[PDB]
């Protein structure tokens, strides 16, 4: 049977204090009558306000990135700073950081391992580009990405890990994975984990889909066997994020 | 006469809420009897606290980095978000970001121009490494860095710019540039601005020194004709930062 689902709002590099305050008020009023972990990943600047204003007990706050250690890293935020700030969830390896900000499979893996060692719950992101998908390389790309993560973890660490599978080619392009595409990617991931890490870990692992999830398409994705919730970008800045939450019943 | 000096604290990726709040308490209680712009550049997470707590009229808050626009840039903070948050100073092109985080001369220049267009005061950092210095390439490296920044600015924009010359081989290593080394680098930078931009702009520009500035060495550096204050890393996390402020006369 499925583990507790997750509905993760990745606000990306967006928001004003007023627009996010208004959105948080809507989140606080949503009536959620099943077990689902909701996650709001704000920019670093907005963590203070989001922590203060977000009070719905089924929601937690997350960061969108970090580096492993404090020190002479002008502009970056470290895991200990986030831990001191009361943030215990983090998104790492997002496709935009892999593309834009130098995060290779190994750099992602090392960030993930450092965040687990610090005590975080980690949404570790993987996923293939349009060119990878079109040329038949989805499986080798996704498996290589997760193998790098696994290399740096031990079996018991997986209790603190969530995988987000991103159809990278669906982000911002007017495309979306079909339920069969999402299912086949999640099933591949899960089977690899079962065989490399253990059947017990694989059954408990949450694997989330990202790439144009919205209030209308969420239920049809969620009802697939190996989908445990969503990594939501654009729709998480909108009232219909609550419909995405409701789709994980 | 020299232009108004600047004492800039670059906390880098350091601090707890409590340890930084205690530094702010010290700054708030400090008596300063000359004109000096003090700047506190904290991590993004700590901006809310510093905005609420810092009250000294000679101090402003700053960010340590940004990207130009909001959007699908997971993990980053943009200029519009900082502007909405009430942050009007920013450090850009710091040596650590040039080294670790992909910031070429051109990326630094484009960030600086975007910040100036968005209304910010900008501390734009340049400086050569140990290998560049040992190779005799200090002049070509530093002049090429500032030339890239200047290509994206207009004459009027220099009123919003401050240059920080970092002796990169002196960052964190506890061995400061001698007075003569700093003065010669600063005089070279100014001569460029004078020739390329104008004698007026050159004479008003603040050129700050960074690299192991501390309470004990700051006054002697400040006596040099082309030094207009300091970009302070390690000592800005310590009580002696106040002595570095007092040294800017």
């Amino acid at each position: 049977s499925k583990p507790q689902p997750i509905a993760a709002a990745n606000w990306k590099c967006n928001g004003s204090q007023q627009s996010l305050s208004e959105l948080i008020d809507l989140f606080n009023s949503t009536s959620i009558n099943h077990d689902v972990q909701c996650v709001v990943a704000s920019t670093f600047v907005h963590l203070a306000m989001t922590k203060e204003r977000l009070s719905h007990p089924k929601f937690v706050i997350a960061a969108q990135n970090a580096i492993a250690k404090s020190g002479a890293f002008t502009g970056e935020v470290s895991l200990p700073i986030l831990k001191d700030f009361g943030v215990n969830w983090i998104v790492l390896g997002h496709s935009e950081r892999r593309a834009y900000y130098g995060e290779t499979n190994e750099i992602v893996a090392d960030k993930v391992a450092a965040a687990v060692a610090s005590g975080f719950m980690v949404i570790a992101c993987i996923g293939e580009t349009l060119q990878e998908r079109e040329s038949g390389r989805t499986a080798v790309v996704v498996l290589t990405q997760i193998a790098a993560i696994a290399k740096k973890l031990k079996k018991a660490d997986w209790a603190k890990v969530v995988i987000a599978y991103e159809a990278v080619w669906a982000i911002g392009t007017g495309k979306v994975a079909t339920p069969q595409q999402a299912q086949e990617a999640h099933a591949l991931i899960r089977s690899w984990v079962s065989s490399k890490i253990g059947a017990d870990v694989a059954g408990e692992l949450r694997i989330l889909y990202g790439g144009s999830v919205n209030g209308k398409n969420a239920r049809t994705l969620y009802q697939q066997r190996d989908v445990n919730g969503f990594l939501v970008g654009g729709a998480s800045l909108k009232p219909e994020f609550v419909d995405i939450i409701k789709a994980t019943q």
